[PDB]
């Protein structure tokens, strides 16, 4: 093993590099809802803004959890990153009701992971969890059902599209 | 009786403590208004910040009343403080009628308040009413009128809704 | 249910808002502790300040829980805050006593928020409740401890505890 | 009659005369009980400060009510200023004692102008006398009597006179 390695279970290891490929697919979903909101016939550049920067802020998820396989002396291991499950997003209310799924889908894989370092009595991993990713999840769920909600009220077509995109930029 | 009590009516005395506990009461409504703008099917920061401070501003005039008792060598009685009327408030529009309604009856009672002090022929508290309550009152009530004028003119449902409470945050 | 609900039990959505109540509520005894001590015939501005600091830390506390509910998708549920059990507190040291003995009934309750959480396995509440909530109480309870030990050697009657009262202002 | 008078009554320019001779026998008494403390056998210099700025204040209450008169076309009338009622004032809290029956004193005649002015529908000088003097009046008087307090728990005689007189230094 490494000469890092003490408490670290292999299920806690293999479970932190599927992690990691969740969050750089996350990331690249939001890339591409990022272009798309670029588009010549979209042009919505506060939702373009928002979704650059999740998925910013979900490759350093990504970065964060490989800093830690090594901090543990686990070994990280790449997979394929599967293309986003869409080409094309729809309305800026449609793009905001996927992230929303898609967040509850990363959170769900957290917790599971929290539970698998629990069961392992890992408690320096289930503190990264909690303080570095669940915090974070619940902060992101929180603002963007906020921002379905705002965008409903405000349009979520035409005008009051148009309006919310504003707030975003 | 305290060594500093001095033409201090004790019906005055018992209608300030009565006072103290509306203020509280009224911070109270507002404190629950202010949260239930901030609920994720809500999400309306601008009326959730109004009703913050209205509600931090409660807290200071019963403050303020205590204050006054205490100065006058009266003696703080406190009581339960009610339940808000609502859990939950409805549209924008609703909460500011629900408010102006509530600023009314607190009008009512300040009034009553000095009534009870003229009677008593106790200048100093008419004073204080005049000076740190009934102007505040008043300029409270027509501050929310104007809004509640200005959110039926925007709104007062969806995108006037929405950039209403724009001017408020 | 809400959006944005994940992983958010019941019984945990309930116990929050109890605990809502329980802060509201020690922090109306410290508005009563902070004016008793500013009573001409009691004027112990120092105390009156730590007690006034208190009152407000403890609305703040409730705030926390009211932000936390909405952040989970639970519902804010707003109910009758009591009257503190006194209306006058005695000497600076009853009042430390009295203080040190609700700082340990909320620890209680707290703790036993904890235990509801860990068994409905909420890391995200137990996080909450660890870092924001847990140590701020034993940081309170040893400072309090602390001041009934210097009040006591101080006074705790008398010049001691005119002294002592300075070293609060 | 002055050019300038309107709706000032005889009644009420007589009141104010007799006022401002109570506000000179103040700031005598109040000059008096300043350089006592300062005598070789006191030696209490923040009781010596704390008279001598209220002696000073008195003075200035005077002057107010003189330029009053003048403004309302009423004409100052000067008598005899009392000497004060004692050479000696004993101790720390004899002197406060002794302030705080003066301050009375000076607020029951304040309140006899003000029914006099009320009775002659004059809303001109209650204005003044609640804004100016009876405001003034009430602070005063809630504060001799906490700083009484103070000095009761402190002392009265002894370290505690000796550690109270530096707070007011
Ligand atoms: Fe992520
Ligand atoms: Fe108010
Ligand atoms: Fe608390
Ligand atoms: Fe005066
Ligand atoms: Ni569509
Ligand atoms: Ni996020
Ligand atoms: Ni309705
Ligand atoms: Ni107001
Ligand atoms: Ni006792
Ligand atoms: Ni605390
Ligand atoms: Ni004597
Ligand atoms: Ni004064």
């Amino acid at each position: 093993a490494s000469q890092v390695r003490q408490n670290y279970h292999e299920d806690c290891e293999a479970s932190i590099n599927k992690q990691i490929n969740m969050e750089l697919y996350a990331s690249y979903v939001y890339l591409s809802m990022a272009y798309y909101f670029e588009r010549d016939d979209v042009a919505l550049p506060g939702f373009a803004k928002f979704f650059k920067e999740s998925s910013d802020e979900e490759r350093e998820h990504a970065q964060t959890f490989m800093k830690y396989q090594n901090k543990r002396g686990g070994r990280i291991v790449l997979q394929q990153i599967a293309a986003p499950s869409m080409q094309e997003w729809g309305t800026g209310l449609e793009a905001l009701q996927a992230a929303l799924d898609l967040e509850k889908q990363v959170n769900q894989s957290l917790l599971e992971l929290h539970s698998t370092a629990s069961g392992n009595n890992d408690p320096h991993l289930t503190k990264l969890l909690e303080d570095e990713y669940l915090e974070e999840q619940v902060d992101s769920i929180k603002k963007i059902g906020d921002m379905i909600t705002k965008l409903k009220r405000a349009g979520p077509h035409g005008l009051g599209e148009y309006m919310f995109d504003k707030e975003l930029n």
